[PDB]
Formats: C-alpha cells, sequence, structure tokens
C-alpha cells in the first residue's frame, strides 16, 4: 500500500526518443502500447525523459537534470574543456519544478539508462569536486548540479542495465553492428533507414558536439558520419561507458547513495548448450539480436579481461551477469530480494525470461504480461517508506 506520492520518471538507454518522436511509437511500450499512459491511468503519476542515446552517461545526467528542473543544459566547464565539446546545450522548461521545492521522484531506467540514473543520483548528492575546483580556479560559473546536496531521488530501478558493461562491445565489427541495431529499432517503428526524411523523426540530441542529420540525409548516411565523429571515437561516449573497462571506471566513482532505494531487474533469453557451455538465443528473441549479437555474447570469453562462463547468459544485448548491480570496480552492496526492500543497497529482484527489447515492448512477446510487470513495479515503488524505522 501507498506510502509515497513520488512521481515516476522513465529513462532509456543507448536507444531512446521523446514521446513525440518516431511518429509516436513509444520506446516505453513499443508495439504493446504506451507504458507511461498505463501508469498514469492507474494513478501513478509518470513522466518520460529523453536524452542523447549515444552520449556519455555524464552528458545524459546533465541533460536529465535540466530536463527535470528546467533550464539550459550545463555539462561543466571542466568537463567541456576536457573533452572538446560545448559547455552549454539545449534549454528545457522543466518537467517537475516541484523538485526544487522538496519533492522526490522514482526513476525507472532501462539498459544504459540505469548507469545514467546512478550517475545522476551521485552528482545530485555529491556534486563534482573537479568541477567545483575548476570554477574556483578559473572563475567560471558553476551548475548547481555540481555543488551537491540535492536529494530528489527516492529510488532507482534498473532493467537490463550493463552495470558492469557488456561484452557486445568487444565484437570486432561492433561499430557496424551497433548502428545496424539502431536501424533495427527504427524498423520496429516502421521507419526506413535509407530515406531522407525531412521531419526529424529521431533526434540524437548531439548539441554539444554540433552534430545533426542534415537535409537530404538518410539515417544510413547519418550513421556513417556519426561513426567517424567524436560521439563514437571519444571517451566521452556511450560506447565507452558501455564497455567492461568503461563501466568499471564509472563504477569507481558512481556509488549507491544511502538515502536511496535501488532495485535491479535482470533479463535473459538464452539456453545453454551442454557440449559447449555456450549460450544460444531462444525462439522469439528479437531479430535485431538473434543472428549475431546473442551468439557472440553467449560464446565470448576473455580471461585477462575477466570474462568467464558466468558472463555468457544474455538478453541479446547485455550479459545477465552485469545486470544485478555494479560489481567490477564497485563498493556497492547487492542483496537478493527477500520480501524486504532495503535502502542504500542494490535489491536484486531476480531474472526475468524476456529479451532486451521485449521488456519495453519494442519487440513483441505475447507470453510477457508487460502491463502487469510495470504496474506491479509501480505498486512496489509507491509502497516505499521515505523513512524506514528501525526495529526488531
Ligand atoms: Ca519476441
Ligand atoms: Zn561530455
Amino acid at each position: 500500500s501507498r506510502a509515497n506520492d513520488a512521481p515516476i520518471v522513465l529513462l532509456h538507454g543507448f536507444t531512446g526518443w521523446g514521446r513525440e518522436e518516431m511518429f509516436g511509437f513509444k520506446y516505453w511500450g513499443g508495439v504493446r502500447g504506451d507504458i507511461e499512459q498505463w501508469l498514469n491511468d492507474n494513478g501513478y503519476r509518470t513522466y518520460t525523459l529523453a536524452v542523447g542515446p549515444l552520449s556519455s552517461n555524464w552528458d545524459r545526467a546533465c541533460e536529465a537534470y535540466a530536463q527535470l528542473v528546467g533550464g539550459t543544459v550545463d555539462y561543466g566547464a571542466a568537463h567541456a574543456a576536457k573533452h572538446g565539446h560545448a559547455r552549454f546545450g539545449r534549454t528545457y522548461p522543466g518537467l517537475l519544478p516541484e523538485l526544487k521545492r522538496g519533492g522526490r521522484i522514482h526513476i525507472i531506467a532501462h539498459s544504459q539508462g540505469g548507469q545514467t540514473a546512478r550517475m545522476l543520483v551521485s552528482l545530485l548528492e555529491n556534486g563534482s569536486q573537479e568541477e567545483r575546483e575548476y570554477a574556483k580556479a578559473h572563475n567560471v560559473s558553476l551548475s548547481p548540479l555540481f555543488e551537491g546536496g540535492h536529494h530528489f531521488v527516492l529510488s532507482v530501478t534498473t532493467i537490463a542495465t550493463p552495470h558492469d558493461g557488456t561484452t557486445l562491445v568487444n565484437m570486432v565489427d561492433f561499430t557496424d553492428r551497433f548502428f545496424d541495431l539502431q536501424k533495427c529499432v527504427l524498423k520496429a517503428a516502421a521507419v526506413a533507414s535509407n530515406v531522407p526524411y525531412t521531419s526529424q523523426v529521431y533526434d540524437f540530441k548531439l548539441d554539444q558536439w554540433g552534430l545533426r542529420r542534415q537535409p537530404g540525409e538518410s539515417f544510413d548516411q547519418y550513421f556513417e558520419r556519426l561513426k567517424r565523429s567524436p560521439v563514437w571515437t571519444s571517451t566521452d561516449t556511450a560506447r565507452y561507458d558501455l564497455s567492461v573497462p568503461g563501466a568499471e571506471k564509472l563504477n569507481q566513482w558512481v556509488k549507491a547513495s544511502p538515502n536511496t532505494y535501488y532495485l535491479s531487474f535482470a533479463t535473459e533469453r538464452t539456453y545453454r548448450g551442454a557440449l559447449t557451455g555456450n549460450y544460444y538465443p531462444e525462439l522469439g528473441m528479437n531479430a535485431c539480436s538473434a543472428v549475431v549479437c546473442a551468439p557472440f555474447l553467449g560464446s565470448y570469453r576473455n580471461a585477462t579481461l575477466g570474462i568467464d562462463d558466468r558472463w555468457l547468459e544474455n538478453d541479446g544485448i547485455v550479459n545477465a551477469f552485469s545486470m544485478n548491480g555494479p560489481k567490477r570496480g564497485s563498493t556497492d552492496r547487492i542483496v537478493p530480494y527477500d520480501g524486504t526492500i532495503k535502502k542504500g543497497v542494490w535489491n536484486d529482484m531476480g531474472t526475468y525470461n524476456v529479451d532486451h527489447l521485449e521488456v519495453i515492448g519494442v519487440d513483441p512477446n505475447p507470453l510477457f504480461d508487460i502491463r502487469a510487470f510495470y504496474l506491479r513495479l509501480a505498486e512496489q515503488l509507491a509502497s516505499l517508506q521515505p523513512h524506514h524505522h528501525h526495529h526488531h
């Protein structure tokens, strides 16, 4: 039963778009419907964030903050200078000005959005020492995000998040395959990749890098430029953060806040082979991942990198072992759900038999009751005690 009235905020991964994009086909619901609308209809106030799908977690966090409380995106002077991109980005009206007045939110994140959510909490709570110092030494202005002391976030829920990275990035042809994946999702939305749509359709939001699809350019063409751009070749990217080494680095500073509840959901859509020990995609797996991605993930080992048999089970895009919470380079604690949701630790909700895209409804799965999944989750979030009392 309801203990809090915090609104829910939905957040996407390396693919994602606003409610008005993709001609209305939702990331959060896809072919199954509109998850936000369902929650809202059931009495759970819910909103959706849209940030750069290919941008670093940092960039996304800055975008999220500003999208939340309003204003112009501020990536941090130190950060901007270090990576060679703009300091300021786009301007937002603010979905929830209530945040600057004591309110709190629950964040439900998918895929890489889980890393973003964590980072946001971290920055909100602790700010950035580096940014503070840079401001002081150079006399530049400083975003409140980097000051610390903000407590918006009551909880963070992650679904199919590569907390420890994903070995998908180790594919020799990762670059091409990754963009083919973006092409696949466009396909799911009935959007062609070889057509120069004059309407935006899918805004990658690369204002900091000064990149945008030009007139006369199709997605295929656009992706070819992107592949050669700083959003693909620099360390300040989703590409990097998505890697095992990158996730590890992020984990070294992005810690669980003791004042926030964390829930983790893992996904899998594979079966083990008895002779090989490898994992193979199940029947029903989205066509975007079944042919090349899943098999790679289910067979890729790397001793020096620390990738062993535990990493093989996957949901087609991410290794299931990476989803229960940050482990590599992390001090965070992870406890298996036992009926009690604990604060300031990762409550491992278990593993669900659904693939990376099925879980958000981008790919169909009649056996998966998506509406009930999200409503059950929402119910659980609403039951969280903003202050738990200590007892026997
Ligand atoms: Ca399916
Ligand atoms: Zn950046």
